[PDB]
């Protein structure tokens, strides 16, 4: 897809909000 979105993946991926780090834009 990209590097902006795959990071909210990646967030996501790890947790997301549920992780505690902010989402990645």
């Amino acid at each position: 897809e990209e590097e902006a979105v795959r990071l909210y993946i990646q967030w996501l991926k790890e947790g997301g909000p549920s992780s505690g780090r902010p989402p990645p834009s």
